């Protein structure tokens, strides 16, 4: 699927059964999501944004399924407003930018 | 020019003679840049990020030239670390996302 930018790039995800929705963000390095319970092992990590230093919960080889495409790699969890798909993932779904 | 996401999407800009460099960001709504002096009329506007409420200086029909492509539309100026090309612009250079 090829998508235009006339309005916010939001597609559906799957993180362990759970259908979801996020931003295909080419300005992010990490991928962070909605507080859902992951079967797995975590490593405390920290992010920020308007106030800053919010504590997140890094997961390591999580298989995210995005817009039909399987893809594994790290995903970060914690109190975020929006699911955001960093570089890490677009990188791996073959995703490229076209003008 | 078509660009991959294996590493931060940074291209060169032109804002009134001045060669520059920014992020082709599909997760931003506005376009904000480096404190350079624009011939034009401004409207005080406000943004934020890690601490938040930083005051910026909105410009209105500024012709940004990006990666060979002419394109006009608003550009925002103020103490930012990085030049960032919002939706507003990618929108207008015909820019699309491809996987």
């Amino acid at each position: 699927p090829q998508i235009t930018l006339w309005q916010r790039p939001l597609v559906t995800i799957k993180i362990g059964g759970q259908l979801k929705e996020a931003l295909l963000d080419t300005g992010a390095d990490d991928t962070v999501l909605e507080e859902m319970s992951l079967p797995g092992r975590w490593k405390p990590k920290m992010i920020g944004g308007i106030g800053g230093f919010i504590k997140v919960r890094q997961y390591d080889q999580i298989l995210i399924e995005i817009c039909g495409h399987k893809a594994i790699g790290t995903v970060l969890v914690g109190p975020t407003p929006v699911n955001i798909i960093g570089r890490n993932l677009l990188t791996q779904i073959g995703c490229t930018l076209n003008f």
